């Protein structure tokens, strides 16, 4: 990454500077008697202070920290009280792009600083001073650090719970503030916390801390600049962990239960009946945590992020009540029309017509549906190699080439085989879609969808590259015939020499040495060594490669299976109108303090083995 | 899963009911002096228990744990006991079809409440009342928990051994005492038992001890509803460790000497002849433990399940008196019907004759066996991939297919060639069944048995459905020849299509581009990207999948082979004739205080790493 000027080097007003830098205060003492009355005519003490990036000696004090700084910052603290200006010193700001609004007091948090950081806040800072600026606020996550840009989150950030407590016991804080990106401070631990379970992350236990000490519900109400409350920040950007704890988080003690969401029932041994809330998770509106964990690509922990308690129930009866019983129609219902193509394709005219326009309107429908499922993805979704918009595409294309065959055919260009039979023979290999279910025959499909994109594609270029050479030099190698007879050197042309050499290589057809070729013993070298280099090299070193890729992902495929139901799950709900929306799911709690708490899903989980190793005890 | 109304929830007699759910004895005062005189007329104190689902305020005190919780049941017994209802009181039931019995001593004894347990049954618990109930019954094991629905199983089930002890000297506990399912104690603790060996586990250790304190041999001798004593209840339920501890038990203090099962004779350092004791493990009358574990298919722990003391050496014995002798003996006599088809069936007529009825009387014999063995066996024992009933159902059609040649021979319909050759060709290929021995030869059996069963249907459908759809798009895309030519478009039909397009698979034929299309570009393009979606992906996708299965299941077939054995071993056991099970082994010990203990095994195991393990300290 890039910089803008750093904020210190050690490349007469630099003496103080100098002298606060390695804190000799010994030294220290009498450049400020001789700076009380340096000039003392009228500068208003602008000299105190560097222009050229704003920079003070209090921060640069605390910029680098050395066993005898406090003297330094009582000292600096007692002189600019005596000039009535400590308000201007303790309020200073960094005045560059890359460092905009950077006080002291952000640094003095961040150096571990806390004995120190209670002296700026007993003088008085303004706490709610930001920090925006462009190092502060990194484009991607590789050029800077990002915090919030509030010093409260300082303490957040980085695990200094003692600043959190001195910060919220002042009157002055604003917890509910927002930022130049829109974040809040719970946005912000969702942004630096750890997704893989670590050891020991401060993170998820500090949540509750921050949580606790708010005591209401704004805090996790409020939405970013796009518009996100926490709950679906910490989806889409992969935080599992965090996850987990704020879609399982109940409070056991009293004047703190609105902020609970799993409300315990009985605890009866193995079996539990957690009722949980779910007021964000159900896709009810928009923007639901469900919705953004499985319409997302650059999550790689979706292994344990969608089988959560308020997630894989809410699937289950999902599937259970309106996606199997559509997705067997949908199978029926395009079996047949692929089954009524036979019908017109391979019994073309070189009362059997009441399926002749129901493949025309059903291309139709599949068209019209594809269209708009085409260009409604982003395409940030097809970066991903296992996108669902290959099938859409593949959807469309089945339907485009049909409605062109019958446009064409009544139309009489003689092109009704044309588009038809390519719509065909992709129509019948388009039926490996619709093995989402059957998770036997379901774990067959990615490997296809996996295999043919990392194998197949680079061996075809190898072998494309390979054929394409040697075509040229085996049909420059031949000589012409004197037209005496017409099966005169078979490797004749380019486009001849081609189909003979890929022949060689299936294991069908014929060799032979006499090919009207003035140097048999250059033809000899060339279809030897291109059998040798492909067909013993690379047609086996394919085998070899995916040996080692199927090994590799067969425990990866479970996860993957799941990821393709949810998504088909989940895309036949935005299909239902709006009427047959009327089969929800429990709620209208009402069990919390003057409202309805949203709606609210009881569950009966168990977990014998979890309870087994509790009670071993 | 579903369930009924909740036990509990949060949602003037309610005032008692939340009173005692926080457990607030100061509010807890008061409400009982009105209730002494509220509406006193005459109700019987019905007003103090709820009547939707028979819930009083004592279990509703003990279904939420506080830690002023003691007073409270303290003050409810001195009420209850003032109005002479405190049996009434005490034993109070639960009322619905999840939860009906449910008692307030159940519910203290899980809640890990042992020193409040003992106030009840010091004020007098009935302690026999069962728990029958669809939430204490569950069908599968994913709607409940189960315990055999008695509250002395509670402290069984959950690890709560003092109050085991507190049980015990109770004079009215009734130790020997079944339920609705006919269970005892020690099948509960069999059915919750834990299978694999997960460090330390209380059911292993506190069988000794339910066992010891009941001194007697009732309950293990005592049967279930359907009918098991707990030795082949822990076979079928799949505990290997359970039925290890069973197996293997002898008690060393006298006056407990016939609860033993393994009666030690003499340790000599590494060898150690130990007489063991079987009375339910030979296939004597019915339902050996023996005879459960090799006929049994949910099992996954039968890798050490098999080889236990009373078991590994009782097959070893069987397999070398009187199992291998017939082994052989049927192999020679089925290789001898094999080879006999051939002098039938390659000499037909388009003193021999002693032969020609030798293969039809052992069609027979083999007919009117596998028809027994093919109904015998349940509908479950097939669901397993490797069960043994496809080689009996294709032993069978070796002979059904024999039986109707032979029979449509002398009734001359000329189809005497259209079964008897189906029936040779699958008699030669069913030879490989009868590798059950040969160890290194066996091993490759199962290879076959799981190989085709898990990778050759998937990629033979996958196959089918592509060759399906390239096979009428080839075919519709030719154009049909005037006629003046037969050797036109051999590409002709569908049926000539699919083979002409499934010889280019395998690799022998000829590829042509002048098939008397007039879509050459297209011909081509569909002819190439067959052999590229197929030959290339797919049939070496295959090849890379089994590289991965094969390296699974290499580690698993040591244990599959055994289990053909031991099945093949027992299987044989049922076809001897009941004079010839006059081969029984050692028995009538006397060794015991009034009679003989059935039958008792010597053998004579020795380990030298345990003794050198042992030793070395
Ligand atoms: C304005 C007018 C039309 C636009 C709105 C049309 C609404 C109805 C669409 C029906 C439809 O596409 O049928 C579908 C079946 O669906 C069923 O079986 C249920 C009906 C058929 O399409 P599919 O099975 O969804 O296609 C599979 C591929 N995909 C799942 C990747 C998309
Ligand atoms: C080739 C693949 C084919 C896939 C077919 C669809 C499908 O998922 O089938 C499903 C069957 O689905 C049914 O049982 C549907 C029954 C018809 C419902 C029609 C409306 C009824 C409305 C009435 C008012 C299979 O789903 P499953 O059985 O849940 O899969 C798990 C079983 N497994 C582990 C064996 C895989
Ligand atoms: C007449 C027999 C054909 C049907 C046999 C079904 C046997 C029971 C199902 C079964 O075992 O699933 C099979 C799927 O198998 C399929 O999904 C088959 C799909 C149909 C193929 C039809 C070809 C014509 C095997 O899948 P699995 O059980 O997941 O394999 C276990 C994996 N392991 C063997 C490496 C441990
Ligand atoms: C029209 C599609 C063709 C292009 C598809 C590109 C897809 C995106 C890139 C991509 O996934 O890289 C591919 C490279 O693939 C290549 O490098 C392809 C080279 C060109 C082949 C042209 C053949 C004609 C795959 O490489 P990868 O991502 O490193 O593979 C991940 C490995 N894993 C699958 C085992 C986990
Ligand atoms: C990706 C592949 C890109 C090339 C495709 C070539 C297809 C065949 C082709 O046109 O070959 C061309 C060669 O030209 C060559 O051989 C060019 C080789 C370098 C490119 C021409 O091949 P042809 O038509 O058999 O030659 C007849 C000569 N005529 C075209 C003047 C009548
Ligand atoms: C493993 C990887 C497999 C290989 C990977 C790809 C390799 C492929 C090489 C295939 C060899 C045969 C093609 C050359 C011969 C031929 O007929 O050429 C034709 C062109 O044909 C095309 O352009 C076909 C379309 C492109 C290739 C197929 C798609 C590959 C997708 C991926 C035309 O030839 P011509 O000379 O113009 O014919 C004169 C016409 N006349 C006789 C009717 C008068
Ligand atoms: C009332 C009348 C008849 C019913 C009762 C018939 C009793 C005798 C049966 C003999 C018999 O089947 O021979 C057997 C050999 O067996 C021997 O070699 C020992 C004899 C031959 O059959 P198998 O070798 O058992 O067949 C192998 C397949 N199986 C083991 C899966 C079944
Ligand atoms: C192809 C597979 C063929 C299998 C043949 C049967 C069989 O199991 O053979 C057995 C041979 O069995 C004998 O030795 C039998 C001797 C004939 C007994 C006939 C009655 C005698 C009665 C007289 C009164 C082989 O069994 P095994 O030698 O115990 O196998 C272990 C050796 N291994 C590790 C080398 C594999
Ligand atoms: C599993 C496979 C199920 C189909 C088996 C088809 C076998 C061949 C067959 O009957 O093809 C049929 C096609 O019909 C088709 O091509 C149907 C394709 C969709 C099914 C007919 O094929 P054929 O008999 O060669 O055609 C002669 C026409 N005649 C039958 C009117 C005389
Ligand atoms: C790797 C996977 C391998 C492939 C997997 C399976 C693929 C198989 C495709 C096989 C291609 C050849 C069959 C078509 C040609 C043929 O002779 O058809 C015949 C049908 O023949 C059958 O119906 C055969 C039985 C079914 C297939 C074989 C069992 C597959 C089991 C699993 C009849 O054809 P016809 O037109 O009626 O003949 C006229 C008769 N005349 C000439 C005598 C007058
Ligand atoms: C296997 C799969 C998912 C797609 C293959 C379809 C190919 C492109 C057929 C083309 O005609
Ligand atoms: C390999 C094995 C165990 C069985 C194969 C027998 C096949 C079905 C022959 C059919 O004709």
């Amino acid at each position: 990454p890039v910089f803008s000027k750093p904020m210190d080097s050690n490349i007469l007003k630099k003496r103080i500077f100098a002298a606060v830098s390695e804190g000799c205060v010994e030294e220290l003492v009498e450049l400020l008697v001789e700076l009380q009355e340096l000039c003392r005519r009228r500068f208003l003490m602008h000299k105190l202070t560097a222009s050229d990036t704003g920079k003070t000696c209090l921060m640069k004090a605390l910029l680098n920290i050395n066993p005898n700084t406090k003297e330094i910052v009582r000292i600096l603290l007692a002189f600019a009280e005596e000039n009535d200006i400590l308000g201007r010193f303790i309020n200073a700001e960094y005045t560059e792009e890359a460092y905009e609004g950077q006080t002291a007091l952000n640094i003095a948090i961040e150096r571990r600083q806390g004995d120190i950081a209670a002296l700026l806040i007993a003088a008085g800072a303004d706490v709610n001073a930001h920090a925006k600026g462009a190092f502060f606020n990194p484009k991607y996550q590789h050029e800077g650090f990002y915090f919030g840009e509030t010093p409260l989150a300082l303490a957040a950030c980085t695990n200094q719970p003692e600043i959190v407590q001195l910060l919220m016991e002042h009157e002055q804080t604003d917890i509910t503030s927002r930022d130049s990106r829109g974040n809040n401070i719970l946005h912000a631990l969702v942004t630096v916390a750890e997704d893989f379970k670590t050891q020991n992350d401060f993170v998820k236990r500090m949540y509750d801390m921050i949580l606790l000490r708010s005591g209401n519900w704004e805090l996790e109400t409020t939405r970013n600049n796009d518009g996100l409350t926490p709950l679906q920040l910490a989806a889409k950007m992969g935080k599992a962990e965090i996850l987990k704890y704020i879609l399982s988080r109940e409070i056991k003690e009293k004047r703190l239960r609105s902020l609970s969401r799993k409300f315990t029932d009985w605890a009866y041994g193995p079996v539990s009946s957690s009722l949980y809330d779910l007021t964000n998770v159900d896709t009810t509106t928009d923007n639901s945590v469900l919705e953004i964990t499985v319409y997302n690509t650059n999550i790689d922990n979706r292994h344990e992020m969608l089988t959560l308690e308020p997630l894989h129930t809410l699937l289950h009866m999902k599937w259970k009540k309106f996606a199997k019983h559509m997705f067997f129609l949908s199978f029926c219902f395009y079996f047949f029309y692929n089954i009524t193509l036979t019908l017109v394709s391979y019994y073309r005219p070189r009362l059997q017509l009441l399926g002749r326009m129901f493949v025309l309107i059903w291309a139709m429908c599949i068209s019209v549906k594809e269209g708009i499922a085409i260009f409604l993805l982003r395409p940030s979704d097809l970066q991903s190699i296992l996108s669902d918009a290959w099938f859409h595409f593949v959807f469309f294309i089945q339907a485009v080439l049909v409605i062109l065959s019958v446009f064409l055919y009544l139309f009489a260009y003689k092109e009704y085989l044309a588009c038809l039979v390519l719509a065909m023979a992709l129509g019948w290999a388009n039926m490996l879609y619709y093995t989402r279910g059957f998770q036997s025959m379901g774990m067959y499909s990615v490997m296809i969808q996996k295999v043919i994109l990392h194998d197949v594609l680079k061996f075809l270029f190898v072998y494309i590259v390979f054929l394409l050479g040697f075509g040229v030099a085996l049909a420059s190698l031949i000589e012409k015939c004197p037209k005496d007879n017409k099966d005169c050197s078979s490797y004749g042309s380019f486009s001849d020499a081609v189909l003979e050499l890929f022949k060689l290589t299936i294991g069908l057809g014929d060799l032979n040495i006499q090919q009207n070729s003035k140097y048999p013993i250059l033809f000899l070298f060339l279809l030897i060594t291109y059998v040798i280099l492909t067909f013993v090299l690379l047609l086996n070193m394919l085998i070899a490669l995916m040996g080692e890729t199927v090994e590799n992902v067969s425990k990866e495929s479970e996860r993957i299976w799941r990821l393709q139901r949810a998504r088909t799950i989940l895309e036949f709900e935005k299909m239902l109108p709006e009427w047959l929306r009327s089969r929800f799911r429990m709620g209208e709690l009402c069990k919390v303090a003057e409202d309805d708490f949203r709606l609210c899903l009881r569950i009966n989980e168990v977990k014998w083995t979890e309870w087994k190793t509790h009670v071993s005890f």
